[PDB]
């Protein structure tokens, strides 16, 4: 269980919003994800397997954990950060750092639709970060190149493969790309 903490996911911008916007008006906005950002959960195997278009940055309602209010997806619902083109660091914050066979990056193609629910093909691998079995914790930021091609509303989408189940978490980024 974990969360991208920075950039800040948009899981993690859910909790966030929750201490400024209070939780009913937070949870209109995120879904129940607000109190358990560490829990977006799906099966493993992406892009292959794993959770469905439409439920990709639920990760299909966290297993049951959270409902599907990350699904979703216009032009102007989510709050973006401000993120510069190439090298950037990603660090994820652990509730529980199980044992991970590695972690692998996604960002929006230059030509995807914000205004349609997200879907597999719209993404394309940025990087891989493999490991060894050990704990999560033992690797807690990531430098990814993150392409230099592009602009304007985009999302990064990290994902964290846990060695020894058949679950992996889902972490969507809103970012505006300079
Ligand atoms: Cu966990």
């Amino acid at each position: 269980h974990g969360y991208i903490k920075e950039p800040v996911s948009r899981a993690y911008m859910g909790a966030l919003e929750k201490q400024t916007m209070g939780w009913t008006a937070a949870a209109q906005k995120y879904g129940s994800v607000i109190d358990n950002p560490q829990s977006v959960e799906g099966p493993k195997g992406f892009p292959a397997a794993g959770p469905p278009d439409g439920r990709i940055a639920s990760a299909n309602g966290g297993s049951g954990q959270i409902d599907f209010g990350l699904d979703k997806q216009t032009a102007d619902h989510w709050v973006k950060q401000n993120i510069r083109g190439g090298f950037n660091t990603f660090t994820w914050h652990y509730t529980a750092p199980h044992a991970t066979s590695k972690w692998h990056y996604y960002i929006t193609k230059k030509n995807w639709n914000p205004n349609k629910p997200l879907s597999r093909d719209e993404f394309e691998l940025i990087g891989t970060v493999n490991h060894d079995g050990s704990k999560a914790d033992t690797n807690l930021t990531h430098k990814i190149f993150v392409p230099t091609d592009r602009s304007g509303y985009h999302i990064i989408l990290g994902v964290w493969d846990v060695a020894d189940t058949s679950n992996a978490f889902y972490n969507v980024i809103d970012v505006n790309l300079t």
